[PDB]
Formats: C-alpha cells, structure tokens, sequence
C-alpha cells in the first residue's frame, strides 16, 4: 500500500492488525470484585511512587467479557490496586490477565493496562459464583460468591465501576532504553449498570512466578460485588511522566 | 517502588514484566521456510512503500524455538516478503502467529514484529517434515516436506538467515491518532548453522479473516530449506519515518 | 457468637446457614406443566384431608431456575395435585425434586415445599421441548412438547401461576412425636409473564420407590404449558393445625 | 378421523404433522452473511429463467436460530444469489442446510426453500465468529468474520433482511413428470433488528457432490454482515408459473 | 439454466436436487414387522375415512435399507395400519421415521409417505433381532424377536409385501389453505423374498410428544416376520379426493 | 390420606418421606478425626453463647457410612468444636457436609445437625488413609494419615465417640422470624469399637464461601484417630431455649 | 483318559468340566425379594400343571452371589412364583437370568433351575438398594427399596428362604423327542441368616421377546425382603414324571 | 400350561426355552482350522477311552457363526482331536468356548458339544486371518494365517466338514451319580463348500486353568484351512454307552 494509507493504519499486522480501532463496547460485562486485606509492605514494594496508600487493600478481580465489539468473548481477571493520586483516588492497575489476544495487545499497545496471557473462568456451580484463574496448566485463583445473596445499590456500584484507573505504560527504546515511563489515567463516563450484588465471599490463591498473584496474600475479606453493566473503554492521559 | 526504581523497569505488569530483559538466546531454532511465487496485484497491496518488489515472492515460515533463553518453548509461522529498500535486499515481515505471549509482547514492543496468537506445530509424520498453523480452532496452514532428501550449503542457510528483516513499528497515542509510524531493519547477525535440508514441498493454506494468509495464494512453491541453527535477537534500526 | 446474634441467624450452619434471608427474586424462571388425568383410587389416599379432589388431575411440572437470587441456577421437577381447600381452588404440593441443596432447605425448613434431591433437565432437543427427571442414576419421568406450537393467553398463564399452593409442614420432635402437622397455603402475587405456550404433549413416567410419581399413572394428556416468568416466592401462611 | 377433520390438517403424518401451522415468530435469529466474486459462468447455469444476474455476486449465510416458535433451537446455512425478476432485486434462493427436519418439511411445503440436511455451527472462536457447515461427516465451508470489529446501520440491515427472496417450488406428479413449478415470492415484514456489525471476512469452501456450494466459488470477498434479528417466516406468493 | 431445462427437473435445489430421478432399486431390504392388538378407541382417532378398521391392529415396522438406488443406506421405523378400502385390504400408512433425508424427500414429495427424521437401528444382539426408533436423543420402541426361531413360508411373505398401501398426501397452499387432500394407493409388484422367519416377539413402547407411537398401545403381539427382499417401490395412484 | 393417617407420617413428602422412622443403625462406620489448633479468635466468633471455649482447638472430621439403616451409603465430613456447656464437655456441631440427601434431612429436621451437601471420600491410597471434601466441584479439605502406624485404646476411642455433640436447632416462622431456636445436645449410647488406630497426620484446607472449613486455619495438628464402630444415632435433648 | 475314570466325572468339557462337584457354600448369599399381583390369566399359561396357583402373585428376585464355593461371584435376576403341590406350598421357579456359566450350567444340569445369560446388578444407589436385569444390551427390569426402612422378622426370612423350590427339568433325546420331562422339589436346610429389612419398594419392567419378565406385569406391590444369607443349595428330589 | 401342552415343550425356561427346535442352518460358517502336534503324553491324559490315537494331533478351531438360524450371530473356538472309533476315523469334540448361551444351550443339552463361555472373535488384520480366544478377560489362543494364499479343493474341504464328530454326553443324577454317560457321533450331511483356502499359518497359546488349551502344547504347525460353508447341524447318535 501507498504511504499515505500505511500511515492511517492503527497498528499492524498492516493488513490484519493485532486489534481494530475503537469504540469497544462492552456489553453485558459481568464483574466479581474481592477487596481484601493483605500485607502492607509487600503492597507498599508493588505500588508504584508518586502513588499514595491507605489502608493495605487489594481488588481481586474476575470479569466475564460476554459480548466486545472489535475484540471477542472472553474472560479477564487480577489485582487492582485502591490507591490515591494527589489526593485523588482510583485503583492502580497491577497485573490483569485474560485469553483474549487482540484485547491483550489493544490494552498494552492504546492504553496502559498490564495485561498478559491467562485462562480465567466465571460460572455458576450450582449456589456458589465461582471464578477461577489459570496461568498456562495451573491454577492461581479460587474465588466464590454466595450467589446473589444480598441486593447493592446500582448507584454505588455505578460509582465503583467509575473510579479512575492508574496505570504505568513503560515502553523501551529499540536499545532497551526508556522510552515511554509514565503514570496514566482512564475513567468510565459511559456505564450502565443492570444489576448489583454481593453475598458471602471468599478468596483462594497459590503461588506462581509469572502470575503473582500471592504475592499480595489475602489476609482477610472486606467486600465484594457481583456486577452486570454496559460500558464504553474509556480513553486514558498521561498525568505523570517519570522522564522528567 | 521508588520512582527510580520504576524507570529502570523494561515493562509491566511492573513487577512481573510481560518479557524479561534480554539477550534473547534462541538455542535449536528450527526452521521450515517455503519460497512460493503468488498474484502480484495481491502482493502489491500488502507491501508498504516505499518498499520494492521484484518478483511476486512470499517466503512462508514456520519456526519452533524448541529452547529460548528468557522466552520459553514455542513455535511460530507466517509470512515474510522478499523486498528492496534502496536497493538492499531483504525480507519484509508481514504477519507472524505464535504461542507464547512474551515472545508475542517482546517482539511487538521492544522490536516491531507483525505478531499475533496462534497455533503452530512442526514435527516429522514418518517420512515426511510436517508444519501446521491454526489460528483459534481453524487450520490454516499445513506444510509439508519430503525428510531431509538434499544436503544444503550451511553458508547458502546462513546467509538466508542473516539477511535484513524489514518492519512496521505502529503505535498510536491515547486518542487513536499516529504515535510512531516507522519502518524499521532488524539485520542478525549472531547465528550458527548446525544443519541445513531441503527437498520435495508443498504449502495448503485455508482463509481465515483474522489470519489471512491466503490473501497472498500458493500459485508455485519455488523454494524451500530446513534448517537447525543458534541465533540472537537483534536489535531494530528505524529507517523510515513516515511521520515525515 | 454472642447470645444475641445467634437468635438473628435464619439457619444452620450458623455462620454458614443452608440457606440466605430473602426474598428470592426468580429471573426467568421457565416452567414446563403438564396435567393429566389418573386413577382416582390412587389419588385419593395421595391427597390428605381436609383438601379436596374434583377431578382425577395431576399437575407434572419441571421448572428451570436460569437466575435464582439467593439460591443460584437450578431445575426441578415434580408433582402438583389440582384441589380445594374450603371452596377455593389451588394445587396440592405432592412430591419435588431438586438439584441445589440451599433451594431444598430453604423449601423445606422456611415454607412448606415437599422437597428431595433429584436431577431434572429441561432442554430443547431440536424438534422438542424435553424435560426429564432422574432420581440417584435412575430416569423417572420424561416429558415432550412440540416447541411453542401454539401460544397461550398470557394472562391465563399468570393465573395459573397465581393460585394458591397447599403444602403439609410435618417436623417431628427430636423423640418422634408429631410437633408441627400443618397445612399451608402460598399464593404468589409478584408475577411477570414473559411468554406462554402449549404443543401436543406426553410424558412417560417410570417406576421408583423413592420417587413414586408413577403412582399417579398417566392416563390421558389433559392440557399442557411452557411459561417463561419472572416471581417472587411468597410468605406461607397456616390453614389448618391438624395438631390443634 | 372424520373426514372433515381430515381435511383441516396441515400436513402428514396425520396425527402428527411434520410441522405445526404459523406463524412461526423467529426470535433472536442471528446473521452471518457474506457476498462473494464468483465465475460468472458457473452462476449463470445455476440462476434459473426468468431470473437475471448483473454482477458475478453470491450471499453465503449462516443463520442460528435461537428461538423459533413451532420449529426449535437449529442453524442453518446455504446461498443465496442476488437477482432481479422483471426489475424488481431479491434473492435467487439457491440451496440452503439445516439440522431441524419441521423446519427443512415446512420450509420445503408450506413455503418453497430449497432445503436439505446439513450441519451449521455459528459460535464466537474467541476474538472471532465462526460459521461451519458439513454435510454429513464432511465439511463444506467455514466462514469467520473478526468479531463485531465495525458498526453496521441498523436500518440498512433491516432492509437487506426485507430484501425478496425469490424461490422455486417444484413438486412432481407420481409419474415423476411435472406437477407444480413456479417461481414464487416471499418476504419479510414483521421485523426488529436488535444490532448489526461487520468486520474483515473470509470463507473457505471445499468440495462435495451433495452439497455443492463450491461450484460457485470465492473469487473476492465483497461485503459482510452479522445481524441479530426478530422477524416472522413471510408468506409466500405465486409470481411466474412455468407451466401456464 | 434455461427455462425448458428448469421444468424438466423433478425437485429441489434446482442444480442438486433432494433426491434424484428413479427408479429406487431397494436391495437387500431388511423387514422386522411385528403385528399388535391396540385400543380400537385410539385407532379410530388414527384411521381417516373412507378407510375402514376391522380388528384394532397395527403393524410396526423396521426396515433396514442395506443398499438403495439413489438414496443410500439407512434404516426406517414406524407404523401400518391394516384396513380395507372399497372392501380391498391394504396397510394405511400411519407415521414413518428414517436416517436418511432424501429418503424422506422422496416418499413425502414423490408419493406421499408419512415421513418424518428419526434414528432406527436394526441389529443382532447375539441372541436376538433387535430394532430400536429414537426421536432425537429419546428412545420411543424397542423390538425384539428369537433370532429366525422358525421359517415363513416365503410366498406367503412376498404377498404381505404385495399388499396396497394407503396413504395421505396433504399439501396446503402458501396461505396455509387445503391445496392437494388426497388418499393414494401404492402396491409393490417387483418383489424378491430371499428369506422368511419368524420367531417369539417383543415390542416395548415409550411416550413422545413428536413421535407419538404409544398412542396405539401394545395390548398383544399377534403375529410377526423377519424378511429379506429385493423391491422396486410403485408409481402412486389417487384413490379418493377429498378436495373435489 | 385420612387425617389421623396423616399425623402419624414423619415427614413430608407425605407417600415418600425425605427420611424414614428409626432407629439409624450406623454398621461400621468408619472415623477420621483430626484435632488441630487454630486462631483463638476466628474461633470465638464461630461458636455460639452460652458454650465456652477453653484452648483453640477443632477436630475435622471425614466420616464413612458404609451401611446405614434407612439412610444408606455415604460420606460425611466437617468441623466439629470441642467445647463445654455448663461445665460439661463436649463437641460443637459447626458444619457437616454430605452426599445423601435423606440423611441431611432427618440430621436437619429429627435432629439438629449442621448438614449441608457436599462430596466426601475416604480411600486408601496405598500407604496412606486419604479423606477429602469437595464442595460442588471445588476442593476443600485434604485429610492424610500414615495408615494405621500406632494402636490406639479401644475404650479410649469409645469414649471420644461418646463425647456429647452440642448442636443449634434454628427453624424460622413463615415470615422469617424466630421460631424454635434451641441448643440441644445428643449423645451416642450403643457403640461397638472394632479398631482404633493412630499416625502422622496432616490436613489441607482451602477458602470456599458456602464451606468456609478454613476460616479456622490449621496451625497445628494436635491428635489423629481412625477409628471403625457400630452405632445407633442418639436422641437429641434440648439443653437451651433462646427464646425462654 | 481311561474308561473307569471317564465314568467318574460330573460333566464336560472332560478335562475341564463345565462346572465342579459341590458342596456350592454361598456365602453371603444377598436376596433382593419383591413379591407382586399379576394378570391370573398371564400367570395360568405361565404355571405349569400339577402346580396350583392360589392368588396372582410373583416373586422378583435379583440375588448378588458374592462369595460361592465352586463356582464365583456373580448375579442372579428371574421370577419365583408362589404355588403349591398336593398342598404343600413352595415357589415355581419360572425363569433365571445369569452371570456366570458354571453356576448357568450347574443349575440346569445338576439341578433344574431355568437358567439363561443375563446381565444382573445388585447395588446401593446412595438412598436406595437397585437391582437391575439386562439381557443382552437391553434393560429389562429395575428393581428399588429404600435402603433398609424397616428391619423383618430373621427367622420369618429363614422360613421364606426354607421353603420347596418347584422346578421342570425338561431335556430332549437326541432327535427331538421327550427324555426327561420331570417336576422337581428343592428344599433349602442349611441357612444362616445374618439380616433382613424392607422398605419401600418399586418394580420396573420392559418387554423383551427373550427374556419376557414382562409377560407377568406388576399390577400391585405386595411385600419385599432384602436379606444377607449363607446358604447350602440343596439336593434335588423327583416329585412327578410327566413321562410315566 | 396343561400337562400335555408341557410334554412338548423342548426345553426350559417353560415360556422362554434355552433353545427353540431346530433345523439349525449354519448360512456362512466360516471355519478357521489348525492341525498341529502335542505332546504325545498329554494328548493321550485327555482322550476319553474307547477312542484311539495315532498321531499326537490336535485340530484347533476359531468358527464365526454369521448367521445361524434359531441361534444368532456368534463365535467359537476350541479344539478337536483326531482319533479313531472301532476303526472309524473321527475328530473328539475335547473343548469349545463361545459367546451365545442359547447356542451353549443346545449345544450341550440336545447334543453333547464339550461347551464353555468364551470370546472369540475372528478378522481380517490388513493382510492376516487373525482368530482369537478369552477366557474372560484374559487372552488365551492367538490365530494367525497369511490371508487366502493357496486354494484349497472344496471337495477335500468338504470331506473334512463332514468327519465324524465324537462327543461325550455326561448328565449327573441330582446325588452326582451318574445319570447318562455316553459317546456319541455326530455327522454333518448337509454341506455347501462356497470356498477353501490355506497359508502359513502359527498358534500361540496361553495357560489358563478353565480353558487350558495349552495342555496341548503347538510344538509343530502341520496343516490349516480357511473355509466358507453352509450346513445343517447334524443329528446325534449314541455310539457307546459307558453304563450299560
């Protein structure tokens, strides 16, 4: 193709890019958050300066992508961080992980989410929600719901899905050199939420090298929420550049 | 982590980095390369100036990296094209699928291959060199090639190996719009030839949309080697900004 | 646990009780009701004084729970027996088999349902409207219907699933003694109707000792429904004390 | 049976019908279609008179259908040939395959489809959707499509769904000669089109005598269309009688 | 295709018919046929006039179609019912189910066979002859006989083959109105029985909506044969009208 | 039913009661008990006002039935707390879980056992007894000893199963209030003691929501018994009435 | 082998007979009785004379053989039926069905029970005690207690099992001809019963022209037994020759 | 049944004999024999007396019952031992295994077939006649010929069909006297020879102690047919009568 056609392409393969252009359309994306209680050092050594912690909290999440236009069916799940920045607070996006390539290589390569390779699951085992998380043939993550067991307000779960998300994107040079070192922000303006809920929670994880997600050990269940909701992937702006 | 601490990582998830830093030790990497003349209207439209072609050539790949320092075990198959840039002969790189998602994260983000998921294998069905390709579920590529019948020059296999690989770096900002938009040379140099095979082969590929090999259709099978060899990762050149 | 929030907990386990607090939000729910006509002499030692029995009917139901608030994703099957208690038509709750233990303790222990563990599956087998029933290993009933063949007046549907239901609580003392001899009625009055169908219809019906639903033989198909609706299962309320 | 009764059934066998009367409400039907290049020549033979082709074009489909009112849960696919009977365009109804024998009796009787036994599949492979069709052990044609990568007018779906679909209805004496042959014209008027996206997209035909839709053969894909859809099956009309 | 050439085909895709010209040359034809008493209540429902029911019997049969001209191999299952038009005895053709689609193209469209889609097995269980019919995945007959217990004399065989079978073609109109009401006579006359046997005989039941066999009850096996032919099947012939 | 019949019924279903009479004649019935230190803690926050806790100690248990009179053969396994009421020691019931349904029942509804469903095993894998408990489809306990290393004292094992069990007998009112909530004790009084053994022994929990054995943690076991016996299943007593 | 030793063998193959000389020591021997009403008119083709049938009565039996000296372990289904000769009340034993071939053999051989191959299973179904019959790969009959609801009367079992077998045995000369055409009484003496229970009981049966359990249809269950046993079978005695 | 009604039955069960009458028409035996020597010593142990020996011959057998009239479809094996009667040549039926009861049956009851259970099964690998033989689960002859290399006469073919067969007919009293104890000849008199063959051709056996083949040990292959024959099964005659 002619130069001034290469140069409208997003990304490549040229003639079958990695992903298509935006917007993606999350219909129906159904949520199983579990905030936790972990350690605070081993928290403080992941979570990224200038960033600010208060309590030492992780958001264990498992989310069924039902139906992505541009991108597919497919399931994600890892750790957000409850951070603030200057002030303000959101959740830092630690590890996410999903079976979804174009999804993978769309959020590292137009936004900054520290996306890899993973096979999670979300069902229902007859009473329980149950969500798991595999990295190559093993498991990671266990967790479980009481299935629908208390209502929540659609409002604060609407309010949960909007916080602002931090993120780092760090690309080299082609000498492995820094070339882009920068804290990131993306918020969801576009949401619907069709329903909410929690129920008695739990959270069970091993150990592994490349998804450590242990690391983070659960010490103890604060909260959790079960959420079905339409969103739009929201665009993200550099609010700290670590180049100086 | 401390902010200089951060800038001395080369990826995320920060603390568990899509791909280690290299150098990339490819030990036993073993190809099964197809040189098939193809529609040169169809070859045309595909190749990005100011990239020249000669003839209508397309040189299939598939490649298992049987021990990869840094990336793992894996294999890889796609579609390179015999080009020129001022008058400099080379292979541009136009869609590869792997297995392995650092080797898909490291190539797309330290350097600047075409790549995307998918599932290549290489294996000896009895008498005969079998390489296939799917992508998802679907075949869409198998390769096949009378076992080692021809010694071939180890130079001659070196030499295939060392020439320039042209590339496409595409990246976009936050909004869409063009961030870089640069062919890039990838020359290696770092190799050793253990074997080198040729013989009796032939190519069937099938369509599929998402990995659309067939867009540049098998019309005569010209050339073909197996060849065994250690080589390192080299570093991309930009050479082209089309951002002017 | 403190002495006074023992006497909150609704249920056993204590701090994992059988079953959650309400109400019990069943999302399309789908029914599939078939009455039939059998021996009268069977019927009548079935039916307990004082409800009554007009006609030889049995209702057969299998009922798939696809969104369960509370209790989760399950199916069951059973027995209704049309009657009247005082003048006012309802169904006798006969025998129900179910898949989802929390929905069987929940039935049995807060209102009145005649609740066992069975395996029902209501599926469409192509052509076929198919639900069936095992009990442990053993296939027990088989029902068919030609799929939405002719639509039935919704708001007849609601009526149906509006009448009363009559259910014996029997809970004996820890010695044996009869300590609670109850009948009961349930009437649901939080209904939607979302779509209502009937076929021809059969049913084949297999003899078991623990699910004797072959004691009431089917001896002409008499009507015949396919709900989808969305319920809120409704407070119990005491009749007649057969123990007073 | 009275004669009477004998004379109100729709079909045989007479006390169960290979199909039920209408209308039969197609809900969620769901669209994979894609125009295609094909040998003028080889379109020509198969096109039958008075019917008139401009350009070379074939409509391959794929259509689940979810929830079909008297016939089930099935998929079917098949050709479709855009045409123009004195003026007018439709669609040439070509051959089409389904796994739901009511569907193929009604389809081939009531109205006049051009209905076989065959096999479809239409599922997402994760970032892509997939449309298979064999015929009995054997696969004739997979199509895929990257998934929902671009939003199509809903509107403009609409009308391609309204588009006439042109058939022949061909039933012979008991003699074997000609009893009925007419080109007849259906469509649709009740409808709701729910989405409709379309993206890049490939179909891969194979060879077989029975269900030879490789005859016309993909030369260049053209168009795309994946629709969601609620219509009801059009009544049929008599617009050319062969043997008048 | 021209329109001369159009009429001169018998069905319908117009370039791969459902089924192809005869004749339909039946070798090595496989009969288990075992006649029952029944309920002459349910019969008379059953039996449409003019034909007329002596004793309340039905002959059920399973056909193994080893090697057939034109449609393949497969096997067939249903029901004849003995009955006498104008004082002339033959079989009413009640409810067929087979393997094979051309197969039910052709009686359904060619004749008037009352056929439908099932799944019939013809096999020795070591001991016994035994013939299964399913209904999609429900088993609706079981037949068993002491495998060739006692020989038929052949002649005798061959005219129980020989004898008229009445059946209904029902066609309606696109608007669903009566268009062809007809009672049909086809005879076999080119007949070789290779082999003849009966021997004690079994037929187990099962109730389905869709293939509704056990609305004629077994209540008494009267007779029974197990038959090896060559066959020709007859050109139809209009016997009543019930339109005119 | 006459209505003196009815009252003598046990349960309901009424003509086949989710249990029968007793006595429950346990024949060897096969313990592996596993006393373990905890959290002091989490320990008091699971048992209830008034029974005291002294040191932090729980015994797992995973239970055989091999053959139970009325009940059948199954698994059981749990938590139970040893503890004192009133001075007088003996085991918390905390929660059970089981794969037979009549024996959930009459353990909930004649007693007042902590049953839930759930699917237990006790096998030798060769050197090792192995219990294990899953709940649904997840693992939740792993129970190993050495098998049978050391003899234990059978009137010592006897006297343990002797032990009081202290169990909650929680029923609410139609509308969700308290309706019997009483602390009850049972206490087994037949026993034979066939053999008593004792080993290394370890036990692996994992976090489940609706089986949350690990919200007391094993820290360290304390004593190990495997023990076969005979019994009959005790009458309960109420020893506490909350709502007096 | 010499002519003197020939004569002193029980059967054949010579070198390996078909079966052993006795004493056969059944060793927990486990009988699973239910004893129902039939058709009489059924039953009075069924009972041959002198042997009076007082009421319409057949005892199913499945027995699981557990541990029997000489010849294996197996599993035995068939029907007894209750009659009496010259007053003296024993079961005709009427048709067995069978696992093993020496006790097949022995039994028809050495005795003369009515044995044919079978495929018996007797086992706990969690809830219930299922025996089950195929002959060949057909079911036949499916048998179901509740597992040991009450306990009977040890030595009211003992006198069920102690009472006179009445059985035909009925061998052919060489040509056809009647041989031995002999009534036969067996009367079991030495029995050790070690448990009996009933229970709820079912009985299911499907017709099959080589093992026609059927033939006698349940019309009402009467009694049932589940009983574990050792027994001795006992010496046969000729009580009348229908050949004299 | 009336007494005279029971004298004409030829077997037992009553209803269902073991075996119906004959003739059995063996269509498409298909023979698998293999002469070969033994032990001399060991030949002469096994060989019932008045029967002489030559030779140490043994002829092993592998028959494929295609399709028997009376009896089904099936397969045997075993072997027969040439001998000699008062100066007449003949084979000594010594053991026979096959998997048909009803073939077992008459086999040993109506005739004196040395009759065991057995599974063999004979097939065509590539290009070797393989027959096989399991006693149970367990392997214990293994038939192999070079398929069809050399063209036996059917005449010569057919005279070894014919040879007389000696078999010993050994009945006990019901003390375990003996009863019956005979030599008897059977002779085949209805042949057709459809086709003969022969190649090389070995025998592997193993020990087992109910189908001790190897008793005979192959310690040379001397001569083997492969043939394809229809026959009647021949009437016995005694020949010697051991207690007379």
């Amino acid at each position: 193709m002619v130069k001034d056609e290469v140069i409208k392409q997003i990304s490549t393969p040229l003639t079958s890019p990695a992903f298509p252009r935006g917007p993606y359309k999350f219909h129906n994306r159904e949520y199983f958050n579990i905030v936790y209680r972990t350690d605070m050092d081993a928290l403080r050594k992941v979570v990224p300066e200038p960033l600010e912690i208060d309590e030492p909290l992780v958001r264990f999440e498992i989310m069924a992508m039902h139906d992505t236009s541009g991108l597919g069916c497919y399931t994600e799940s890892g750790q957000a961080i409850p951070v603030s920045f200057n002030g303000v607070k959101g959740d830092y996006l630690h590890m996410m992980y999903l079976d979804n390539e174009p999804a993978i290589a769309v959020g590292r390569e137009l936004s900054a989410y520290p996306k890899k390779l993973g096979y999670p699951k979300l069902f229902v085992d007859s009473d329980t929600l149950v969500g798991t998380l595999d990295y190559g043939k093993l498991r990671v993550a266990t967790a479980t719901m009481g299935y629908k067991h208390k209502a929540l307000d659609a409002n604060e779960a609407k309010d949960q899905i909007c916080r602002p998300n931090y993120m780092l994107k760090i690309i080299p040079n082609y000498d492995g050199s820094p070339r882009i070192c920068e804290l990131i922000n993306a918020k969801i303006t576009d949401v619907t939420v069709h329903e909410a809920w929690t129920g008695p929670t739990r959270l069970q994880l091993f150990d592994h090298a490349m998804a450590p997600l242990n690391d983070l050990p659960v010490k103890e269940i604060v909260s959790s929420s079960h959420i079905l909701a339409d969103i739009i992937l929201p665009r993200a702006e550099v609010i700290y550049d670590y180049l100086k």
